[PDB]
């Protein structure tokens, strides 16, 4: 055996071409470079926490590539996965609609070359003299283009390779943004082809260098630019079952899909065709030809329902199924979750992210601390809470601080310290049952207050019920009691219900919030206490799963109650107990992805836009780095148990005030069904909070003080 035998033994990064069936290797210090004419396969290999291997197979198809160069390029992503033991992840890539996972492997972009083995060109390789057109923000690709002044066209960069002379010209009407970006695969020319030897020349429009000039001739008038990602067709999703010839069989007709519509003896597509991706999962069971043929299949399906050849299609294996996959389904939980290090799978842009467990003692010094729990600090800084009475913000009684009332909507500023610097929090929780002015009222406070404290603090709209897990820590020790709704005004104060059941739970900070549910029992949950005050006795069921955190939110909310406790613990309750609740029930026992929640659903970061009310939103890949925060540009960092909006100062004022709505629409629109009372945190640029710079490791505080483009072309260019 030849290149198999040197494969996924080692993290890292591999790449072959596909040259005349031979897996060639590309020199290493070309990795990016890619012939259109050609194919190529690209095996990324992952190191899991617990040490074993994880494979990500690529097969990369250019846009002049033959039937019979894919085919070859396939069959090997075919036969290197079984050589595996078929546990990769396959992907199938076409020249300009990549994969995120694949893009996430280049930093500095990639390079479409003109040429290919059918026209003689190999990649070892002097004499230079073509021409890139460098267009991308998030993922910039430099295509080959011809040497000529027709290539040209203001909007977009371009870099004349003059061998010796790399020549960069940018546009009149490029952004400051893309010209950074354009300056990488100009760095990357210089130090990867060249060997760190050439000039890179930096130039724009009417200071063309005489060199390039005497090789393009005079420039003539040049037109604008074509500008080119996920709009609102992300929701809905089929899934199908596969039989062989080929037919698909409908299964599921929306999602979240049931989990057990997955069967192992067969294979499925999942279609997500116009979101642009399909999804190909080989059960263990399917027969091994049915298991071969998956590319062979998913091929089919596109031509069969008419989607665009360049449709992205990745191969799973039970068992190795990736996030996004799984966030297709109504509630995945694998048949080991609890146990182990990870799951199914760990998402390679944040594979090389160390975890910190919780300790409060040191939260003020680990800003990966404050991010991975949520946790800005620890809920001891200063603070007001006023109830929404109307037009205007109340002062709420400091003796209840930490109770909240589901008729009530209220605004807390809080003063966080974390290292040595501060910022603040403007929290604004509306309840289920507060009336629409006065919600409404709440939010228009909340931006008001904001601009009276600079712009600078952080903005989070909170929903009763899913409360952020910084916001319960922010009482001291005493838990965060949420009624169902009441009022708490001076004249409205209601009457106490019959019965009531309280779902006590706590964060990873051992601060704990009881929630006012329904009186039914198919509310109770394993994981966490709960109280249930009737009129005869005040019960406290503990779970299995719930530990002294909730035991003791539990009790002290029993003492707010003013009413004994009855200790009952899960499997042992009385009569008494199911017959208040309305009889027994089906409820939830499948422990929660406490510290394994990162591994299930990673954190992402969006660049969102509305040109014509149409909301475009597109995932910037690899890992999470400041350098992606364009200054114009509205952002989103999706953390699951939350939505940042990161806001640019120089991003347009429009999309400023919709901060707000835009990640609303994001959530509203994700394929995962996700809960739309999920908070969402509009955040400055320059005075971003821990729990969000945390996500970025290599944050420098000081990275706006000089402007990225003025220091890219002022440092190596």
């Amino acid at each position: 055996h030849p290149e198999f035998l040197k494969a996924g033994k080692e993290p890292g990064l591999q790449i072959w071409r596909v040259e005349k069936f031979d897996l060639v290797p590309v020199p290493t210090n070309l990795y990016g470079d890619f012939f259109t004419g050609d194919a190529y396969v690209i095996l990324k290999t992952v190191q899991l926490r617990n040490g074993n291997l994880q494979y990500d197979l690529h097969y990369w198809l250019g846009n002049e590539c033959s039937q019979d160069e894919s085919g070859a390029a396939a069959i090997f992503t075919v036969q290197l996965d079984d050589y595996l033991n078929g546990r990769a992840v396959q992907h199938r890539e076409v020249q300009g609609f990549e994969s995120a996972t694949f893009l996430g492997y280049f930093k500095s972009g990639l390079k479409y070359k003109k040429g290919g083995v059918a026209s003689g060109f190999k990649h070892v390789v002097v004499v230079v003299q073509r021409l890139f057109q460098v267009k991308g923000r998030r993922v910039v690709r430099a295509t080959e283009v011809p040497v000529s002044w027709e290539s040209f066209n203001n909007g977009d960069c371009f870099i004349l390779d003059l061998g010796n002379n790399i020549h960069q010209w940018c546009g009149s009407n490029s952004n400051r943004y893309e010209r950074l970006k354009a300056t990488q695969v100009s760095k990357g020319i210089r130090d990867n082809e060249r060997s760190g030897r050439a000039r890179v020349h930096v130039s724009e429009e009417g200071t063309e260098p005489e060199a390039m000039l005497q090789v393009l001739g005079p420039k003539p008038a040049l037109p604008a630019g074509t500008e080119d990602e996920d709009a609102a067709n992300r929701k809905l999703a089929k899934l199908y079952k596969v039989s062989n010839t080929m037919s698909v069989s409908l299964v599921a007709d929306e999602n979240p899909f049931a989990q057990g519509a997955l069967k192992s003896e067969d294979c499925f597509i999942l279609d997500h065709g116009k979101d642009g991706k399909i999804f190909v999962w080989k059960g263990k069971q399917a027969n091994t030809e049915e298991r071969k043929a998956a590319l062979k299949t998913a091929s089919d399906f596109i031509t069969k329902m008419d989607y665009p050849k360049q449709t992205q299609v990745s191969v799973l294996p039970e068992g190795g199924e990736t996030p996004l996959f799984k966030q297709f389904f109504k509630n995945w939980r694998d048949p080991d979750q609890t146990d182990g290090l990870g799951l199914s799978y760990l998402s390679s842009h944040i594979a090389n992210v160390e975890r910190v467990p919780f300790d409060a003692a040191t939260l003020h010094t680990s800003t990966a601390m404050a991010a991975q729990h949520g946790m800005d600090d620890d809920g001891t800084g200063q603070k007001q809470i006023w109830r929404i009475e109307g037009s205007n913000k109340v002062p709420v009684d400091p003796a209840t601080y930490g109770q909240f009332y589901g008729g009530d909507s209220y605004i807390i500023l809080y003063n966080y310290r974390h290292g040595g610097r501060q910022g603040q929090i403007i929290y604004n929780w509306q309840g289920a049952q507060s009336t629409q002015d006065e919600v409404a009222a709440s939010a228009i406070l909340t931006a008001q207050l904001d601009e009276e404290l600079g712009g600078t603090p952080v903005q989070s709209r909170v929903v009763q019920g899913k409360e952020p897990a910084h916001l319960m820590s922010l009482f001291g020790g005493k838990p965060m009691i949420i009624y169902k709704g009441g009022t708490s005004r001076e004249g409205g104060q209601t009457a106490p219900a019959s019965t009531r059941l309280f779902q006590v739970r706590a964060n990873s900070a051992g601060a704990t919030r009881p929630v006012e549910v329904l009186p039914k029992a198919g509310a109770l949950n394993s994981n966490d206490a709960f109280v249930l005050k009737t009129p005869s006795a005040a019960y406290l069921w503990v779970g299995t799963g719930a530990s002294e955190a909730e035991k003791t939110g539990a009790q002290e909310l029993l003492r707010v109650l003013r009413a004994q406790p009855v200790q009952v613990a899960e499997g042992s309750e009385p009569d008494g107990f199911w017959e208040a609740l309305g009889g027994k029930a089906a409820y939830r026992t499948s422990p929660r992805l406490k510290d394994k929640k990162m591994d299930a659903h990673p954190p992402r970061l969006f660049a969102c836009s509305n040109k014509i009310g149409r909301f475009v939103i597109e995932e910037v890949p690899g890992e999470l780095m400041q350098e992606d925060l364009a200054t114009d540009d509205v952002m989103l960092l999706d953390t699951w148990d939350q939505v940042f909006v990161w806001v640019g100062k120089d991003s347009q004022e429009e999309e400023k005030t919709e901060a707000l709505t835009s990640a609303k629409r994001y959530i509203e629109t994700d394929p995962a069904n996700r809960d739309r009372r999920t908070p969402i945190t509009v955040v400055k640029q320059g005075f971003e909070p821990p729990s969000f710079v945390g996500w970025f490791l290599g944050w420098d505080d000081d990275y706006w003080s000089v402007d990225p483009l003025d220091r890219a072309m002022a440092e190596l260019a």
